[PDB]
């Protein structure tokens, strides 16, 4: 039986034009993909979470899918992914989804890499958090490091787990500090 | 013009349930977020009436993305919602009920009933509950609704946030009779 | 019973100006709240019907303790709320569009315009802005507004926050037209 | 002309019939009266504020009176007082409500002898904090320490101040924690 | 043992200036923090005594890692708080009265002042304004102050958190009279 | 100088187990913070590359405090963070990622990790989750975690807050497996 029972679901698009400078020609858009699903381990201490993240895999696939018909195959630059926890869990429920998620955004992606950034919580239903992306084929491009705050009102309850992916287009919208660029990258390593 | 934008956000909430028995087809309720330059902070604006007017074209362009998203033949209920950054005054979003409304109903092709409402004068991140009814009578209870709604950053003191909301149909678990959609006799917006 | 009174709250804003010319009589808005039990968190109730009928009562208390706290001639604007804690359901709240609404209807000697609302499942300490509209006509555009509601520690996550509203009147610097009390012709319950 | 212009005012009536323990014979009712005002040092520096604490006084006792009219004057048992200050201002403007509260409250009730306690802070507009109170004729009664929140929802805006006082009717409705009672009270220098 | 230590926190905040002329030296406010598993939470106990007892040796814990951070020669301020996770009651916090502020004051040398305090019933992540007043007389008027203290995933609703604070001295631009330290004369605690 | 100390905190949380089987060790995560006057608020500055050089030293005495208080053999996380306030821009933290991380990579010897990072423009009071990973490889699955940051009163329209994270392992009940330290071999900063 599945380990996997989604109550919601969100999809939010963000689209930034300017923050009161010289507006670029295309807006950044930056978007989240989030799944609300029972926590099978509240409550309880188990040892055992590796046939759970194994089964995410599949969460990670179908929210990544989602954003990539979003905003389109071609128009990914930078990318994160997190996790709330509820109240009856623990920090390493949501730990499963640097690879649950992870792996499966980056393998929707054609293997950017870049290794997705993260941050995760264990929180009340309608904690906001802040969500810090980088670009998806060198992480130390200056110009792309950017942040969108996801969240859902009556989410996580105690019981549950919240799992997000974020992608995005581009840069900030008024970059201007240098540092790596694009066109810098060089070592492809997936950071520089 | 007096609408300049800073960003806009697009919300869709899918609810496949609430720990009862699953409907056939989830919920879905989205929002369509605009933050704009309030013109009038930090002044007492006698007349307020051009602002309204003109919005009505941010509502037209708000809806018009919310039926794209869900699609002209599924909506079923709707909202709108306002918040104001602390140098403005609720009056500046109290334009919205004209502009927001008006609008949708428009882009609906006139739905009778009127669009519910709530706005407030708040803080950068504030977070709000939005009520939505049924777009052709008012009072069928199972579409009684609500999804929250913000932006984390905004509104800025000198900013405005004008939101509307539209959704695909009941709460996934409505079972408080009451008035139902197919009941609908008067056509008058309620009942 | 399936009522339990955990605590109440009664709120009185009063709104001088909102720093345009100060009106003639400042504004007041009024929330009273009870914090209740719920009977069903924690499972799947498939029949809700008890608890909306009993919970009238509830809702003729918060607004009796209204009215008798504004003055029955001065009420003007009202709205009803519901806030459910995390073990339980949005249907827990929806019980209360009829229980708030037509109990403070009677209250008020059956004013036509449908209450208006909004509702939520949240965490304790969890705010609210509640929409209120005109009692004998909901286009009436001055009277819009919104007051915030909620109580620190509460709903629980077993417990259930219900509350009631009423008002005095317009925003305090109301200016943006619409239909106006002194028009209202249709008696219908919207113009 | 007077430094003290209010916009809005809010008062409100907590009532508690029990915590899920055995209720008591009657309930408690805390309530507190606050008053939303133009900060008239907002932004700058000004050493002297005496002349603005002086004023004050009659905005405690406006609330204080209004506390008494709402929970009868012979129904009182405890209190406090408490400033939020906007963000364009500082400590001390909030600061000033100690003596333009406390002695207008404690005027208002016929000199009771224990400090009134407080709390204050600078913050954003809809800033919610816990107002502490402790019994009004000897500060050690153990039973009657208690705290209401209060806070209003657009206030203070940044050029503004909320003050506020609380008066209560007795003890937390499960009080069992022995200490000073009312009873003990016998030095009454205001602590015991 | 009734003391269960889930996580910690110590916090110094530190107070260079709030606009005005910056004093000589800074003011430190310093919050030791404990989060434990609530012995009692989900029924009514009516004996918290022994819970009362054995929590004095968590204030002298928290008392002296406070005494260690800024120096027992350094302390002009002090004040206890708590925060229950919401399946517990305010009684579970107000037994911190005595274990926190007789545990700091023996650490102290026994000052006179009484230990203000606050605390609340609450979600976890609950931040809470903590007020402190002078050590030696409890109207020293450029004394009072306050700092925010909480824990992002606490105290959850079987837990507890318990607070003491620590100061060094006046607020940084303290200016409004009163009693002063220098004036101090009765050593009743009080002035 | 372009920076101008209003407060600073040092926040020191202990961990010793998530309901879970407590480790040898206890987990130490530390933030060291400073606010500062924002000297671009209100305006567009094209030119941030003179405040991002002097924001190093910034960098260096947060990072300096860090490791004397947990000590430079015990370092095994760390983190940078920022918050704007609201009349400024996303840009006036930017400049963070190199003062914060290169000043902090510095004071540590090197490490080869990317130092992690989160930022956002927020009102005063905004708390933040701030994620952390392995200074000598960021794949190491053990290591990844969290601390909330964040000041009640800061940063105020016109400040930034600044902030740097360290720690002294791994997460209390780590267990997914994934690269190890004792498995690093590229010392590329990720592997
Ligand atoms: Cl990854
Ligand atoms: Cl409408
Ligand atoms: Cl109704
Ligand atoms: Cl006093
Ligand atoms: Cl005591
Ligand atoms: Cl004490
Ligand atoms: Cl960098
Ligand atoms: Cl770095």
């Amino acid at each position: 039986m599945s380990l996997i029972e989604i109550r919601k679901r969100t999809l939010i698009v963000e689209t930034t034009y300017h923050e009161n400078g010289p507006a670029p020609a295309q807006p950044l858009k930056l978007a989240a993909s989030c799944a609300v699903i029972r926590n099978p381990y509240a409550g309880r201490y188990e040892p055992d979470l590796m046939p759970f993240m194994a089964e995410l895999r599949s969460l990670g696939t179908l929210l990544a899918t989602e954003l990539v018909d979003t905003l389109g195959k071609d128009n990914i630059e930078v990318y994160s992914k997190a996790a709330i926890v509820g109240v009856d869990g623990e920090m390493e429920h949501g730990a499963v989804w640097h690879e649950a998620g992870g792996w499966a955004m980056r393998s929707v992606l054609g293997e950017p890499k870049a290794m997705v950034p993260a941050v995760k919580a264990v929180a009340t239903a309608g904690y906001r958090m802040m969500v810090p992306v980088h670009y998806i084929h060198a992480s130390y491009v200056r110009s792309h490091f950017n942040s969108i705050e996801i969240g859902i009102q009556d989410a996580p309850r105690p019981r549950e787990i919240l799992f997000a992916l974020v992608m995005g287009t581009g840069a900030r919208v008024h970059a201007r500090l240098g540092g790596l660029t694009k066109e810098a990258v060089s070592v492809h390593d997936g950071q520089r």
